[PDB]
C-alpha cells in the first residue's frame, strides 16, 4: 500500500525525509503555507513516511468514501505544535486525549486549521529554544461535517433520533469553514511538518 | 471477513442471534459461566461490523510485526449499560465515552472473568433487570502495571520515550484487567444479554 514516490526504508516502518527546494512537492507546500505566513521564513518541509499511521489511515479513508458515497472527505490543513509533541505525532500521529483546549472550542478533539496563519501562532506553533516553529500538514477526513460545540467528546449524529449515526468532523462555521475537529484515531494523516522561525 | 460470520446481503453491519446448544453458543457461554454460572443467559449475539473488524485486523497484524511474536491478543469482558450498546456495537471502545474508576489510566478497561464486568457498576441493570456485558478481543500485546493519570501506555525504555506498552494492567503476575488507550485495539465480539 505504501505510496510508490515514497523513499525505500529498508523494512523501516518510519523515516523523515527532507525536501529540496525547485521540487514541486516543497514549492506547493511553501506557496500553502506563505499563502497566509509570509512575515515567516521556511528552515525546511521533511515528507513523514509513517508506515503503520499510513495504513490506518488508509483504512478509514476507504471506509468514509464507502460510507458518503461521492464526496471529498479529504482536506489538506495545518496543525501547530511544541517541540516536545514532534516525536510522539511522527511516530504516534494525533491523540485528542493530548489535546489543548482551543480559545474557541468547538469540541474536545485534536484541531486542524485551513490557514498556515492560524496554526502559526506562538500558543500552538510554540517557539523553541532556538526560536524554531514547528506545523504539521495533515491529511484529514473532514467528510461530512457540522458546527460543532464545546461539549462534544465525539461528533454529533445527524439525527437526534439515531444516536449513532455520526457526522465525521465539526467546524467553526459550516459557510467558511476555518477550523476542523476530529475525534477519531486514524483520522488524520501528520504528511509534512514545515519547520519555520521569523 | 471471517468463517464462522453469516451473509450480510452486501451490507457492512449485523447483529446475529446465536442458536442455543451449538459449538459457538456454548464456546461463549462457557467462558462467561466459568465465573457467572448464578446469572442467566436471555441471549448472546455475534456483533458483525466489517469496518471495525478490518481496523482491529490492521492493528493486529501492526502489533504482530512490531512485537515480533503473534501473542497479542486476547478474549476479554466489557460490562455496559444499555444505552452504551449501539454504540459499542457500530463504534467499538471510545476512552473519551468515560462514570467509574480510572485508577489505571484513561483508556477502556476489559476484564479477565465476567463476574467482574457483572457488577452493575459496570453492566447496569436496565428497567426489566437486564445486563449487558461484551466477549472482546483485545490487543493486549506487551503489558506494564498501569497507574492513575495515563493517556497512553508508558515507554518499553524512558531512553525510547515513543516505543510505548501496548497495554496496561493491575498486576503484571496475575492480571485480571487491562487498559487500551487507543481506538481499533478492541474489536466487540459477543454481546450477552443476562440477568442477575
Ligand atoms: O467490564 C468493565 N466495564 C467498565 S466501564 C468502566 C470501567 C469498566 C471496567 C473496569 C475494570 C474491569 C472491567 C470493567
Amino acid at each position: 500500500n505504501l505510496p510508490e514516490h515514497w523513499t525505500d526504508m529498508n523494512h523501516q516502518l518510519f523515516c523523515m525525509v527532507q525536501l529540496e527546494p525547485g521540487q514541486s512537492e516543497y514549492n506547493t507546500i511553501k506557496d500553502k503555507f506563505t499563502r497566509t505566513c509570509s512575515s515567516y521564513a521556511i528552515e525546511k518541509i521533511e515528507r513523514i513516511q509513517n508506515a503503520f499511521l499510513w495504513q490506518s489511515y488508509q483504512v478509514k479513508k476507504r471506509q468514509m468514501d464507502i460510507k458518503n458515497d461521492h464526496k471529498n472527505n479529504e482536506r489538506l490543513l495545518f496543525h501547530g505544535t511544541d517541540a516536545d509533541s514532534v516525536p510522539y505525532v511522527n511516530q504516534h500521529g494525533f491523540n485528542r486525549s493530548c489535546a489543548g483546549k482551543n480559545a474557541v472550542s468547538y469540541g474536545k478533539g485534536t484541531y486542524f486549521a485551513v490557514d498556515a496563519s492560524y496554526s502559526a501562532k506562538d500558543t500552538y506553533s510554540k517557539p523553541d529554544s532556538n526560536g524554531r516553529k514547528h506545523m504539521y500538514v495533515v491529511r484529514v477526513l473532514t467528510g461530512v461535517f457540522t458546527k460543532g460545540r464545546a461539549g462534544l467528546v465525539t461528533p454529533p449524529p445527524k439525527n437526534p433520533h439515531n444516536p449513532t449515526d455520526l457526522f465525521d468532523s465539526v467546524t467553526n462555521n459550516t459557510r467558511s469553514p476555518k477550523l476542523f475537529v476530529v475525534f477519531f484515531d486514524n483520522q488524520a494523516y501528520p504528511e509534512y511538518l514545515i519547520t519555520f522561525t521569523a
